[PDB]
């Protein structure tokens, strides 16, 4: 018998769903991959990983920035900051800040 | 009913993720499948043509090397090659299964 080939194709394709879920108020949750949005009611803390891409910056700014337009009326402040300029007041809540994992 | 009403601020915390799944599915073997933004392996039995878009990740080549690579050495038992290719580099094997090139979409829309 003959032998055949069969001619096949494969898409190989990361899925692009940016995802922002609640999660426990906690150094523990965070990683230097990903994005991190602390409400905190007046203020709003939006923190990006220094291995986190332009999609999760860009959905962390649509998220932060809904919060402060769509639910406080306006009536918020945002603050940007990353690795090394957190602001006190991240801190307080958080406490002093360890070694983040480097993603996942 | 003379209140002092005190306003209550629950402090929460979101994580913003893009999803880290790399899947490779089969499509139809046609220029219609394709687009910039994607890794693509056009597997003709003895030859497995690899095709990065412009616009792919560092997490789609690594799996379409990955999913080459499998189909070389688990499938064939290691008798194929892979050959690596790009926009404007089309061999003359994947033009002759997929014939002319036509524009191809930057992305998935
Ligand atoms: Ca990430
Ligand atoms: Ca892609
Ligand atoms: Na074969
Ligand atoms: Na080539």
């Amino acid at each position: 018998p003959n032998e055949v080939v069969v001619q096949r194709l494969f898409q190989v394709k990361r899925r692009r769903v940016v995802r922002a879920t609640e999660v426990p108020v906690s150094w523990e949750s965070f990683n230097n991959g990903d994005c991190f949005i602390l409400d905190l009611g007046n203020n709003i803390h939006q923190w990006c990983g220094s291995n986190s891409n332009r999609y999760e910056r860009l959905k962390a700014t649509q998220v932060s920035k809904g919060i402060r337009d769509n639910e406080r009326s306006g009536r918020a402040r945002v603050h940007v900051s990353e690795e090394g300029t957190e602001p006190e007041a991240m801190l307080q809540v958080l406490g002093p800040k360890p070694a983040l994992p480097a993603g996942t």
